[PDB]
């Protein structure tokens, strides 16, 4: 199978799954087996504030003020605002958009913690997802380590229902999914590997062990949407990620959701 082979030559594991919101297909490899999360958590975290916000009118405009040496590496946005704090609508568009560390942290403490939005994904109907540490930890990615993991499956409903489902109210879902679709730091390697002119709503995670785990919601032209997950990584703490090989089974899959008869 193609993505067996992609599998096979890149000298790792891949995980993905996709489906058809137009006819209900799908379409796994591994799609069963945990994979790392990285900051792919952040899809949960911000639904999480969301679903707040929608019953604490006060909560998304909030101004947040937080301690400067305490911002971890890898917060470009945050970093910036010490001086002014930032709004939660603020910190969830730079968690999204810029992959800003620092910002997830400040709202998974706006939230309770990692076990919050672990609470919330399950809540939602996803008992598989477990986010357990902080940023950047999360994102050690150990083989064999079961902690900030799901499957690629899980994450696809879980981002169908977070997106497209009643999770959250409409203003809501299109809040969310606008965070995933603007910046330009914000694009995945799916993204890379999907038809020029689809729409994509994504969110990028990177980690040790030269993981990639990136989900998306694309939107082909007058078309129903595809949701995706997908998930490398690979046997040395020292890897190179692939991007490439995350873009090339997005283009798999995707072309075969694409074929006539």
């Amino acid at each position: 199978a193609e993505l067996a082979a992609l599998e096979k030559a890149s000298n790792g594991r891949l995980g993905i799954a996709v489906l058809d919101t137009s006819n209900g297909t799908r379409i796994a490899h591994h799609a069963r087996e945990r994979f790392p999360l990285c900051g792919t958590y952040a899809v949960v975290a911000a639904a999480a504030i969301l679903a707040r916000g929608s019953l604490d009118a006060s909560l998304l405009p909030r101004r947040i003020l937080y301690r400067r040496y305490e911002v971890v590496a890898g917060s470009p946005v945050t970093e910036s605002h010490v001086d002014t704090g930032m709004t939660i609508a603020q910190l969830c568009a730079a968690m999204l958009q810029s992959g800003d560390k620092g910002a997830g942290n400040l709202l998974m403490r706006v939230l309770g913690g990692p076990q919050a939005v672990t609470s919330f994904a399950h809540e939602s109907g996803d008992t598989v997802f477990r986010l357990d540490r902080w940023e950047p930890e999360l994102n050690l990615a150990a083989p064999g380590d079961e902690r900030d993991t799901s499957t690629p499956v899980a994450m696809v409903d879980l981002l169908q229902q977070l997106l497209l489902g009643d999770t959250l109210r409409e203003p809501q879902r299109a809040q969310l999914t606008e965070w995933m679709t603007g910046g330009a730091r914000g694009a995945t390697a799916i993204a890379a590997g999907v038809p020029p002119g689809w729409r994509v709503a994504d969110k990028a995670g990177t980690g040790g062990y030269g993981t990639t785990t990136d989900v998306a919601v694309l939107w082909p032209p007058s078309r129903a949407p595809i949701v995706l997950a997908v998930s490398f990584t690979q046997p040395r703490a020292d890897a190179a990620a692939r991007a490439d090989v995350v873009a090339s089974a997005a283009r798999i899959a995707t072309g075969a959701l694409t074929a006539t008869a």
